[PDB]
């Protein structure tokens, strides 16, 4: 099945999942000089203070915490949005080496790795049917430099050690994802898809202008993981970043001068 290495990675994906040809793929370069500045979007609306974080899972491609989104407990609205969209998991992808990993770019930058949280479309009832829908779900994307240590990271790391392998999993409560944002919520917008198989069509992405700086010890612990299962042969959880797609002529919006 799909994965990130030379024969079953991003180049080899498109038989599977033929999506992967299509007009709204991500992730994206950001041409910073041609994303035009959109004084109609608003300002991204973030409400996690009531957020439920239940469990932290390895699923052989990366490792998702998840939270309880039978309510409306953890939001994003606002921005680009027009309705309420429930966050569902956070992961990350990132590199084997700290030059690589970002699934965008930004003027064919590279960071070490990116944060993903992801919402549904609470109009659509269930994740599952929101992924069925142009609109159905909405990821902010946080880039991660390495350079000093983001406290708010290290619950995260700590747990590591206890989902080493694919099918691994961790309790993981009352973790707060406001500590992994940076100080600004200034974005760029514009519609995309999963980067991952399925590659379905349905993303508002909403990448932050400001990276957040953790440790070269914290994405270490992450380039630890394993993409296979116990028992099976050592393959380092590294490199799980889709390259940049074509823009296929999309136009990238800021919502900042
Ligand atoms: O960002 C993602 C969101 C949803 C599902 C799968 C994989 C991803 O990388
Ligand atoms: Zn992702």
């Amino acid at each position: 099945h799909w994965g990130y290495g030379k024969h079953n990675g991003p180049e080899h994906w498109h038989k599977d999942f033929p999506i992967a040809k299509g007009e709204r793929q991500s992730p994206v370069d950001i041409d910073t000089h041609t994303a035009k500045y959109d004084p109609s979007l608003k300002p991204l609306s973030v409400s996690y203070d009531q957020a439920t974080s239940l469990r932290i899972l390895n699923n052989g491609h990366a490792f998702n915490v998840e939270f309880d989104d039978s309510q409306d407990k953890a939001v994003l609205k606002g921005g680009p949005l027009d309705g309420t969209y429930r966050l569902i998991q956070f992961h990350f992808h990132w590199g084997s080496l700290d030059g690589q990993g970002s699934e965008h770019t930004v003027d064919k930058k590279k960071y070490a790795a990116e944060l993903h949280l992801v919402h549904w479309n609470t109009k659509y009832g269930d994740f599952g049917k929101a992924v069925q829908q142009p609109d159905g779900l909405a990821v902010l994307g946080i880039f991660l430099k390495v350079g000093s240590a983001k406290p708010g990271l290290q619950k995260v790391v700590d747990v590591l050690d206890s989902i080493k392998t694919k099918g691994k999993s961790a309790d993981f409560t009352n973790f707060d994802p406001r500590g992994l944002l940076p100080e600004s919520l200034d974005y760029w917008t514009y519609p995309g898809s999963l980067t991952t198989p399925p590659l379905l069509e349905c993303v508002t992405w909403i990448v932050l202008k400001e990276p957040i700086s953790v440790s070269s010890e914290q994405v270490l612990k992450f380039r630890k993981l394993n993409f296979n299962g116990e028992g099976e042969p050592e393959e380092l959880m590294v490199d799980n970043w889709r390259p940049a797609q074509p823009l296929k002529n999309r136009q990238i919006k800021a919502s900042f001068k």
